[PDB]
């Protein structure tokens, strides 16, 4: 086909955990979907202690924004590396075929930009990440990763082939950071990216993250930024981890339908308590809320969740169902 | 429904790896199933070296006992925290919906008790664990976790929808412990739970267990406490890990039918050598023994199994089948 | 049956990542397939730094060679431990039933040999490894593991039951090594296997590999030993990890059909980006190449891949498809 004959649509991305507007069932034929991302290297405070790192981001956030297209759309990404940055960057889409997912074609020095197009031939949620030759894990584990969702053109389906339609979608990007520690166990600090590199590699080689966070920081998806829903709403949570395994769990709920490894031609796993998203993968879980109140959404290595940062909240509005759960005798001495 | 119109049945739990009496196919309509558990904080020796920890238990054991109900039964748990204990505790059922799985409704100080009811709306094996706000992984990794099995009312089914019936069931709870170590690598000891807490958190944050055990101690499922079977028997092994991934394997056998993430509405995986149970999950594997002798049942990170403790035995009685395996030439010099 | 009435076929194995000649669909009835392996303890350089370890091998390689049979063939292995070796060895086949997978029947001192026969009753790819009582992880993590493929007699099938036929097959064995480190972080060296043992156990107990490699060394599957394919070829990659989880990923491609836990009676997972092979398992992924150029095949813990060694290359020949991917605007300043 002459791709120039296809419709074009532009999307300005939104900051995670929110997701740009889209339609589950495709309302048009195949399109070229145009996205622009601007790389930003920036300081970020990642914990309650005030630990500040030099993050490497797509569009200013950790994770980068969720892109949404349909199967056999074309993705056309304009990637900009402003001259205010220091490092070389590129992008690898796990959704794409060829050229190291695009990384071989998108190397941009500060002051440069590029435009890549690929055909989204497989439905699913997929990781994207920076991957400069020779320095790949340093960029990924500095926050330079996100995800793309390639919906089937007829939307999602259950294990029987019947439609599943979400009312709300959220994108939780989970980030392992490796802040270098000294003999005493104290975090070390660095003056330039080049002076940081060897100790960054040493810290990564421990295979022991210092922080594991959702949306870029301890507690980011809590408080005024808790996720929200109403009783009876159907919610899809897309979860990615570009480098390390995770095991999501909704405390007080389930994954009613889960694509743990994220690929929608497969039937979902039903009624999951907890599911394994391998490092380098995006997964998706669908749940219909049945009770109001606070939920915690966690990586169910509970050390990772409650000590290292991999925990967020939902605040759910609505009616309490005493058939489903009740306190028969409240805590008391007798 | 008026739950007061339903039958009630009481169960006194039994110590793992054994499981209280039940029927696979439900012989009654939906019931309220009454369980009582008494929390016991106690010293436990966890290894052959004599390392003694302060364990936190449901009903005196690590893991806590397996509860068995059927889909859409109600579980009514009386949870008792005697005044001989020191700490606050509660319970979160991954089988339940709402209130952090029950944890928000079951906080009991020493000297208190509570009764929780929930409807078991999803079939599967599920983790339960203590989860006091702000101290969750410390309680879980001190042994305060178990599992509940919610059987379909028509029992288990294979990948084709035909019945699978077990002759024996065992519950293997796998526990990661994090005994604090000093600079020399030596275990540290503590006088009160409060004096222990910070170094417990530091040890957990290494993400490196010091011990990984079945049924509470190195070698617990060996010797006079090896698991047993006969050739031709169908055995279900329920395996849980509340905090960390495991990968069970029957050395000399297989998982003929495996629900690795434990949820029975899904078809089982067939003929598994090894399967991944994510931390925060229970799984179940069904096997028909075909050869007698000693088997080892392990976490197949063999360091975890044979150095850190995650290994038990089966002793199987019966006929040897030389068609299936034989020594053609016994080890010899020639 | 009288096994003596069956055909016998002898196979001389080939060095990974190549695989001995075989037929996907069985061209004969059930056979006794005869294999011989000679154990070799040898020094191996495992990294670009020149780090040299004392490896324990089947047939001189890490991993050991891939054996290929069909379901309900018999495998007859002659295992030789020459008197030039120092240690006791044996073999455990995860494909086999009974006697700890054969390990109880195959213990050979230096100067001894043995012949084991077993029936390959379950289709799939499976790990085999040495497992001497009391020293199991030391042998496995010194390289003494490989895999066996038990093909269905009618070859591989997709999720719909239609045939899948590979044009090329490769075997990637992934090895975690634990070279002991001193206080300074420097590798330690040892004069005899007995003098090495305690520090080998200590290093293993860190659960932190020093090296994670394909085909026995950093960079082994690169350069003149890169894997190869042509555009349009169907390639099966069998991947094993006898001790530790891995998460394979083809950078620039996918797993079109993946048996992540390796057992062919199950339907494959479709369109995977990344898949989890649990430690103690072999998996298999099928892909049809669609673009030429260099691909990296990695464990997608990118630290494990690019810092610790778990990365190889494909070099793919053929036509570039600009519909699938193109550079619209090459990197430039504007
Ligand atoms: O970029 N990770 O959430
Ligand atoms: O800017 N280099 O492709
Ligand atoms: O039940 N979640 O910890
Ligand atoms: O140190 N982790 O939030
Ligand atoms: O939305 N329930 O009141
Ligand atoms: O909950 N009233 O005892
Ligand atoms: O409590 N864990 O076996
Ligand atoms: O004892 N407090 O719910
Ligand atoms: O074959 N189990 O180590
Ligand atoms: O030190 N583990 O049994
Ligand atoms: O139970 N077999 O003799
Ligand atoms: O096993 N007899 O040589
Ligand atoms: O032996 N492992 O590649
Ligand atoms: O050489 N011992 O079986
Ligand atoms: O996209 N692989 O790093
Ligand atoms: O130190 N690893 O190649
Ligand atoms: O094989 N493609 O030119
Ligand atoms: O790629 N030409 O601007
Ligand atoms: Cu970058
Ligand atoms: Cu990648
Ligand atoms: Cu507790
Ligand atoms: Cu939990
Ligand atoms: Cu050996
Ligand atoms: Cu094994």
């Amino acid at each position: 086909v002459d791709i120039s004959t296809l419709p074009r649509v532009k999307v300005d991305l939104v900051k995670p955990p929110f997701v740009h507007a889209h339609d589950q069932v495709a309302k048009t034929g195949p399109r070229v979907v145009e996205f622009t991302m601007t790389i930003e290297e920036k300081k970020l405070v990642i914990d309650r202690e005030g630990t500040e790192i030099h993050a490497m981001t797509f569009n200013g956030s950790v994770p980068g924004p969720l892109m949404v297209v349909h199967e056999n759309d074309y993705v056309e990404l304009r990637l900009i590396n402003p001259d205010t940055n220091t490092l070389l960057h590129n992008i690898d889409f796990h959704a794409a075929t060829g050229a190291l997912g695009g990384g071989a074609l998108t190397q941009v020095n500060p002051g440069e930009e590029t435009t890549l197009r690929f055909k989204a031939t497989k439905p699913g949620v997929f990781v994207y990440h920076c991957a400069p030759e020779g320095m790949v894990p340093w960029h990924v584990t500095s926050g330079m990763n996100g995800a793309i969702m390639v919906l089937p053109r007829d939307g999602l389906k259950d294990e029987k082939g019947q439609p599943l339609t979400y009312d709300k979608i959220y994108y939780v990007g989970e980030q392992d950071f490796y802040v270098p520690k000294d003999e005493a166990g104290n975090y070390k600090k660095y003056e330039t990216p080049g002076e940081a590199y060897e100790d960054a590699v040493k810290a990564m080689r421990t295979l022991t993250p210092t922080h594991i966070v959702f949306n870029g920081a301890v507690g980011a998806l809590t408080g005024d930024h808790a996720l929200t829903a109403a009783v009876g709403e159907r919610v899809l949570v897309v979860h990615s981890q570009a480098n390390r395994d995770t095991r999501p769990h909704l405390i007080g709920g389930h994954g009613d339908y889960v694509w743990a490894t994220g690929k929608f031609r497969n039937p979902p796993d039903l009624d999951q308590e907890t599911w394994l998203i391998p490092g380098g993968t995006a997964g998706a879980a669908f749940y219909t809320f049945r009770q109001p109140g606070v939920y915690a959404y966690v990586n169910h290595n509970l050390i990772e969740a409650f000590e290292l940062g991999a925990a967020g909240h939902f605040k759910v509005t609505g009616e309490w169902n005493d058939d489903l759960m009740t306190s028969v005798v409240k805590p008391a001495s007798m």
